[PDB]
């Protein structure tokens, strides 16, 4: 919860102690809401959710699937993204994504089971039959959408970028897959709109440069703009910015 305060401190541009108490309370309540919904989500009426929830500017994705290009949906850890996946399963169908292999293994199996119970194909970042990036590229060349949580990747293979004025690292997956397959790279945002769920697809990024850093940086700029719009719904309690970290890669 302390690191959450330090991150909203970066999001709003104030020292940690000056972050509004109402924002901290709303962020903790939203994070709790995410877990409260993740508990009961496999048991809810997914047909109802798919029929009653809407996605702003969803047609960008449709048009990219009408063009046969595929689509990479990159969104930050905001709102409830498992509900957005449920929505996509009901209004389009199963899509493929990757999940970090957590420890213990029983826990990773639990998360795989959980997301599979929503209708997703989950590819193991390690220990799978094939390299995940190449299965994703195959999904993209078949004109199908993949969804990647693309605002945090603090490993040696992360793309260093500016994020609210400070240095972070974000995954390279979306840009490498949009380049290699020509798929439209759409920034996506989910948030909590009252007792409902708000979701939005934004215009696809310009991949003309072929520069993975420039593309991931424009993706970061869009994520930061959306988080700044819905600051209470971005439940990033892990260290996000480099300075709150120690040691090398």
């Amino acid at each position: 919860p302390e690191q959450l305060r330090r991150n909203l401190a970066r999001v709003v541009g104030k020292p940690p102690a000056d972050v509004p108490d109402d924002l901290i309370r709303a962020s903790l309540a939203s994070y709790a809401r995410y877990w409260r919904e993740a508990f009961r989500l496999p048991a809810m009426d997914h047909g109802r959710l798919g029929e009653q929830l809407d996605v702003i500017d969803i047609d960008h994705l449709w048009s990219a699937l009408d063009a046969g290009r595929g689509a990479v949906l990159a969104l930050p850890h905001s709102g409830n993204w498992d509900m957005a996946g449920v929505w996509l399963v009901q209004n389009y169908g199963p899509f493929t994504t990757v999940a970090e292999r957590l420890k213990p293994e029983s826990l990773y199996r639990r998360f795989v089971e959980y997301r599979e119970s929503l209708g997703f194909e989950v590819l193991p970042l390690t220990g799978g039959e094939r390299p995940p990036f190449e299965v994703l590229a195959e999904r993209l060349t078949d004109n199908r959408p993949i969804c990647l949580m693309a605002e945090r990747d603090l490993t040696r293979s992360g793309v260093q970028v500016d994020f609210f004025g400070e240095a972070t690292r974000m995954p390279a997956g979306p840009a490498k897959l949009a380049i290699e397959t020509g798929a439209a790279l759409f920034p996506v945002h989910c948030w909590f709109e009252g007792d409902g769920w708000g979701m939005r697809v934004y215009p696809e990024l310009d991949t003309s440069s072929g520069d993975v850093t420039a593309i991931t940086q424009a993706l970061a700029d869009r994520f930061a703009a959306n988080i700044a719009t819905y600051p209470a719904d971005w439940h990033m309690l892990q260290p996000q910015w480099i300075a709150d970290l120690s040691d090398e890669r």
